[PDB]
C-alpha cells in the first residue's frame, strides 16, 4: 500500500533538523539519493514498509512519523513537527527512563502522548526543556503514570 504524500514532508522536514543530506539518509536507508529526492517531493509513493525503514535512517521510531501524519489529518498541519526539537529533547530522556527503568516499562501506556504530557507540564511551570535533566524528567513521568 501507498501512504499520504504528507509523509514525504514529514521526512524532509526531519532530515534537515537532523543536518542530514539526502546522500547521508541515503546512506543510512538504502534508498538511492534520487528516490529520496523523489519521496520528499510526492513523485514517489512511499511504501507502509518503507516508513519504518526511514526511521531506522533518522534514528526516530516510527511511530513519531505515524503521530505526526495523525496530526496534519485533524488540523492541516502538525503542532509536534513544528516545534519538533522540543520534542526531540524530551524524548530523549523518555527514552532513556523506559529502557532503563523497570518502573516506567511497566506503567508506561502511550509514550507519544507521555512525551507531549511532559512538554506541557514544563511549559505551565515556564521551564525551558534545555535546562532539565533526566532526574527530573522522570520525577514528572513517575507522577503522570501514578
Amino acid at each position: 500500500a501507498e501512504l499520504p504524500t504528507h509523509y514525504g514532508t514529514i521526512i524532509k522536514t526531519l532530515r534537515k533538523y537532523m543536518k542530514l543530506t539526502q546522500s547521508k539518509l541515503s546512506e543510512r536507508t538504502g534508498f538511492s539519493q534520487n528516490t529520496i529526492s523523489n519521496h520528499e517531493n510526492g513523485n514517489r509513493n512511499i511504501g507502509v514498509n518503507e516508513i519504518e525503514i526511514y526511521g531506522k535512517g533518522l534514528g526516530i521510531p516510527s511511530y513519531i512519523l505515524h503521530r505526526i501524519s495523525d496530526e496534519f489529518k485533524e488540523k492541516g498541519y502538525s503542532p509536534t513537527l513544528n516545534d519538533f526539537g522540543k520534542f526531540d529533547k524530551m524524548y530523549s530522556y523518555v527514552n532513556k527512563a523506559y529502557y532503563n527503568d523497570g518502573d516506567i516499562y511497566y506503567s508506561s501506556y502511550d509514550l507519544y502522548d507521555e512525551t507531549i504530557k511532559l512538554l506541557e507540564l514544563l511549559k505551565e511551570s515556564k521551564i525551558n526543556v534545555n535546562d532539565i535533566d533526566y532526574d527530573y524528567v522522570l520525577k514528572l513521568y513517575k507522577q503522570i503514570l501514578s
